């Protein structure tokens, strides 16, 4: 029942997130195209299968993935470069593209199956990704009467995802895209924009008792880091 966190590879957003992102919660990353919510994904993806001491958790990985940025050479790339096997470290990362908002929901219980299968293994399931969470319940809940609909089927969706995280002690990560669709109740948001020189900044939202400071970090060949 104690958390565990996974190091999002940059020193400055594990020092914003007290560690890197919990087990037992749903962190939502959240920010306008480009802003690196799918960069994150992947170095999350590499980074939990690391050992405790190096910010990992020995964990797999389930990734449902929305609308086909999956990059299997951009995870071997972060584990090269982060002295990990590259075809290893692929080998722990379950890959399900959701076909629609319905499928996408089926996958979360498909998820539970796979859960379960490692569990009490060397390799449990540490991360579950959804990116994005929200694309296809934009496409299809739309017009009048869609806001109470959309925001009802995404609760439901929220829901699923809580019960696996804390359930298992799992670190469910999301993402978000907003043009400068209310995610329920995320544990943690984090808003991530594009700063000059290339510079990455990450806010917490609506954490009056966490950090109010400002994460600032870069993208590069190992992924997130400063
Ligand atoms: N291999 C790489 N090495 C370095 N930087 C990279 C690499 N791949 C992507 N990037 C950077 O990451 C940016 C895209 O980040 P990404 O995480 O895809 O944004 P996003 O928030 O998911 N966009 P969106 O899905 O449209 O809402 C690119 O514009 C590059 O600046
Ligand atoms: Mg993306």
């Amino acid at each position: 029942a104690t958390i565990g966190r996974i190091s999002t590879g940059s020193k400055s957003l594990d020092k914003l997130l007290g560690g890197g992102i919990e087990t037992q919660a749903i962190t939502e990353v959240f920010g306008e195209f480009g802003s690196g919510k799918t960069q994150l994904a992947h170095t999350l993806a590499v980074m939990v299968q690391l050992p405790p001491e190096e910010g990992g958790l020995n964990g797999s990985v389930i990734w449902i993935d929305t609308e086909n940025t999956f990059r299997p050479e951009r995870i071997r790339e972060i584990a090269q470069n982060r002295g990990l096997d590259p075809d290893e470290v692929l080998k722990h990362i379950y890959v399900a593209r959701a076909f629609n908002s319905n499928h996408q929901m089926l996958l979360v219980q498909q998820a539970e199956d796979k859960i379960k299968e490692l569990l009490n293994t060397d390799r449990p399931v540490k991360l579950l990704i959804v990116d994005s969470l929200t694309s296809h319940f934009r496409s299809e809940y739309i017009g009048r009467g869609a806001l109470a609909e959309r925001q009802q089927k995404l609760a439901k969706h929220l829901a699923d995802l809580h019960r696996l995280a804390n359930l298992y002690d799992i670190a469910v990560f999301v993402t978000n895209q907003v043009q400068a669709i209310l995610a329920h109740s995320a544990t943690l948001r984090v808003y991530l924009r594009k700063g000059k020189g290339g510079k990455r900044i990450a806010r917490l939202i609506d954490a009056p008792h966490l950090p109010e400071g400002e994460a600032v970090f870069s993208i590069t060949e190992k992924g997130i880091e400063d």
